[PDB]
């Protein structure tokens, strides 16, 4: 609906620039067509395509209205063929908002080379979860975001920590608002796993290897989380929530003008949940608060300040979790779903908050430039108690393993980069040059020596977690890391002729790490990316792409003769084709992928079985691997009220000798979303499912009071899930959830530390949503 406009005639460039800005839109548009040319005045109350028509009078120029985004056009009488992917500035360069888009796809984004191109354009497996999709099935965090990805495997370490495969590998890449965190280890990691989703439109998740712009990190896929951002009309709403085990979840979001002529502007989010568990005396209550304001310094640069803060404050925590798999002589353990391991009073609390700034201009060029600093912490609490070992005893005795772990992360970031448009033999390309660096501390005390504790408990089959807390004594040692990367970074995009496009660039990587460890450096590291884009139809194109990353080795990573392990590198291969429908309002994507890994830490069995070196009790040896695998994905409108979310995924990583990998991430998945709305006498009832469906997995692990391997498998299963929603009235509305209808009893983990986790039991959840 109609909004407040003020902007007078300019440069057409200028002009489409402070309209996005106006009108809270993405708007994109090529430069070679709108240079030279007058945007006509605007002023007052207009409704935004009476708005933009206005503005382009005597331009020449057509509008692509197109959800959050419209694409502006100069039509010739000439044209004598068609360019799709053609060089367009953006207007906002985090891409497409996704918030009210109704859509389960999302427009522009990106994630990959920090040009803001589109699915189809983008040479890269990228799926995106959107703002719809969560709000639809009740992904209220990145747990819930991530079990809904399709591609993604979501296994358990405890209560408070999961894991997340993507084509063989841990995920742990992991970026706000376009920003990466370090996430070495699990001390400058805390909170990663539980971000709530009220302060974020999306999650955006880009497959592969993502070394240009995540710099060093993990193989497999960077999870890129996109802010809340203030709007120029005043909008918001309250959320309450109620569900299985006493789940309460209440929500506050609040956007708008803060001055008559809107030059600042805001939004702030505060919600709070509190929840007990099918799990036995666990319960978690967490807090978020948000906020953010932008201050227009004049109509081509932005001043934001904002921060943002998490607290996960759970009791009932395990280490590792919810079950011993073997008793004390060495069967297998049966146990309700609701057995904890964890303590009453045992806690894994994580908290998370940042300070940020930006700063982003508009040269008259067509470039835009942006500097951002950040200010992140990522703090923990934990003292964690949990029965451990092969347990019970034939009396139905057990014994707890107890120990603290106290500590905090502090991170600063500069990060500045500079996009735009230019010509090179009579066709126009993009540019982005920027450079990066981030120093993150890491300090901590942990406590061991536990001082006159009985840690046995006598009664195994009805535990309860009431069991005494220790004297934790004197610390047992204090951390000291300092990690340092600097980054530079460089990523053309060529249109060669109007089908082809061809990615070049890379990014030269330092990083450093410092303190009670030998000094970890990696200098001058070179990290390419060589993709093309081939268009086909008006509708299909293929694309190739080579993609790289590194992550020097945890300090612990050493080999025989006490030298630490090159760093893990891996390269993904990748050819594929992807399709685009109805206006860009479903995509469609099928690929080949292959991840070569070299430098993989690998145990060194021979030597490891009777060491010669007291330094190194532990030696690695540094080895080869690699991911075959293929996945197609679908999303966005099937019909007019139908949205889809889907993906099937193929994977097997072998290394070099030739052995299976990553097994508890099944070889073959399948993720399917939907829901309809409903025209007519029902248009106020929306409608809606889903369904998971994985292939067998399995462990081998090693039972102990009877020294043999054992093979633990997970029998492919489905979980299904339904949702419906009814719009009452303009401003309320009602829904329900219901999760694992048919009850599936599976587990998360088999294995980590000879323990196992269930999966959640059926579940519901019902909410009211009130928008001002
Ligand atoms: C260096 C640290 C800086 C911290 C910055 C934190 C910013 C927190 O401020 C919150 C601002 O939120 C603005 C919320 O928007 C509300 C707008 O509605 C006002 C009422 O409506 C007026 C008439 O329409
Ligand atoms: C072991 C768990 C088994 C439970 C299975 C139950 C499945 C039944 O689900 C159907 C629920 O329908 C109940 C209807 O309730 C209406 C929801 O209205 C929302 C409240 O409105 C708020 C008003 O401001």
């Amino acid at each position: 609906q109609e909004v407040e406009f003020d902007i007078p005639p300019q440069a057409l460039g200028s002009a489409l620039q402070e309209f996005g800005r106006q009108a809270d839109i993405q708007v994109l548009y090529r430069p070679e067509e709108v240079r030279n040319k007058r945007s006509s005045a605007i002023k007052g109350k207009l409704e935004p395509n009476q708005a933009i028509t206005e503005l382009l009078r005597g331009t020449g120029a057509s509008v692509d209205f197109q959800g959050n985004a419209i694409t502006i056009s100069v039509a010739e009488a000439a044209d004598s063929s068609v360019d799709l992917g053609a060089t367009m500035i953006t207007s906002n360069q985090l891409g497409t908002i996704t918030e009210d888009s109704g859509s389960y796809t999302p427009g522009t984004i990106a994630t990959a080379t920090r040009l803001v191109l589109t699915p189809r354009e983008t040479p890269q497996s990228i799926t995106v979860v959107t703002r719809q999709n969560m709000d639809d099935f009740g992904l209220n965090n990145i747990d819930d975001v991530m079990r809904h990805t399709p591609g993604i495997t979501v296994s358990a370490y405890d209560t408070d920590r999961n894991n997340y495969y993507a084509r063989g590998f841990s995920i742990n890449n992991f970026q706000y608002d376009g920003i990466p965190s370090t996430a070495r280890n699990v001390g400058y990691s805390a909170g990663n796993t539980l971000s709530d989703m009220a302060i974020y439109d999306r999650v955006e998740v880009l497959k592969g290897a993502t070394g240009l712009l995540t710099g060093a990190g993990s193989l497999g896929a960077t999870i890129n989380l996109i802010r809340k951002k203030p709007t120029h009309e005043f909008k918001g709403h309250v959320e309450l929530g109620a569900g299985s085990w006493d789940n309460y979840r209440s929500e506050l979001d609040v956007s708008g003008p803060l001055t008559e002529s809107g030059n600042v502007r805001g939004r702030a989010v505060a919600a709070y949940q509190d929840k007990h568990s099918f799990m036995d005396h666990y319960e978690r209550k967490t807090s978020v608060y948000y906020g953010i304001l932008e201050f227009d310094l004049n109509p081509d640069t932005m001043l934001t300040v904002g921060a943002d803060y998490q607290d996960n404050d759970p009791k009932g925590s395990g280490w590792s979790g919810s079950f011993p798999l073997f008793d004390s002589q060495g069967n297998r353990n049966d146990v309700s779903r609701s057995f904890n391991n964890g303590a009453k009073w045992s806690s894994w609390e994580q908290y998370t908050r940042t300070v940020f700034a930006n700063l982003e201009h508009n040269f008259a060029n067509g470039w835009v430039g942006k500097v951002q600093l950040d200010h992140k912490i990522n703090g923990y609490h934990a003292p964690l108690g949990a029965i451990m070992g092969d347990w019970p005893a034939p009396d139905n005795s057990a014994k707890i393993v107890a120990q603290k772990y106290t500590g905090e992360t502090k991170s600063n970031s500069l990060d500045i980069y500079l996009t735009g448009p230019f010509q090179f033999l009579g066709r126009e390309h993009e540019l982005v040059v920027g450079t990066s660096a981030s120093f993150s501390h890491w300090e901590g005390k942990s406590y061991w020596n536990l001082r006159n504790y009985d840690n046995t408990t006598d009664d195994f089959i009805n535990w309860d977690g009431d069991i005494g807390k220790p004297d934790w004594g004197t610390p047992s040692q204090y951390i000291d890391d300092k990690t340092r990367q600097l980054g530079s970074y460089m990523t053309a995009r060529f249109n060669v002729t109007d089908d082809l496009n061809l990615f070049l660039g890379g990014r030269v990587v330092d990083y450093r790490v410092t303190g009670l460890n030998p000094t970890i450096r990696e200098s001058g590291r070179f990290i390419p990316y060589v993709g093309a884009v081939y268009d086909l139809n008006d509708t299909y194109s293929v694309y190739a792409s080579y993609t790289d990353i590194f992550m020097p080795q945890d300090s612990w990573y050493r080999d025989s003769s006490n030298k630490l392990l090159e760093p893990d590198e891996g390269q993904n291969y990748e050819i594929g084709i992807k399709g685009e429908y109805l206006d860009g309002r479903l995509n469609t994507s099928l690929a080949y992928f292959e991840i070569h890994e070299e430098n993989r830490a690998e145990e060194d069995a021979l030597y490891n079985s009777k060491p010669t070196n007291p330094a190194i009790t532990y030696a690695y040896k540094g080895i080869k691997a690699k991911t075959k695998g293929y996945e197609a994905e679908i999303s966005g409108e099937l019909a007019p009220g139908w949205q889809v979310q889907a993906g099937y995924t193929h994977k097997i990583i072998r290394d070099d000798s030739g052995k299976k990998v990553s097994t508890w991430e099944p070889q073959d998945q399948l993720s399917l979303y939907t829901s309809y709305k409903f025209k007519g006498a029902l248009d106020k009832l929306t409608v809606g499912g889903g369904a998971r469906w994985q292939g067998k997995s399995w462990q081998m692990v090693y039972n102990n009071p009877r020294s043999r391997w054992e093979k633990f498998s997970q029998e492919d299963y489905w979980l299904v899930d339904l949702m419906a929603r009814y719009q009452i009235t303009d401003k309320l509305s009602a829904s329900v959830n219901v999760n694992n209808v048919f009850d599936k009893t599976y587990y998360t983990n088999i294995g980590f530390y000879t323990s196992a986790s269930y999966g959640d039991p059926r579940n519901l959840m019902f909410s009211t949503r009130w928008d001002f």
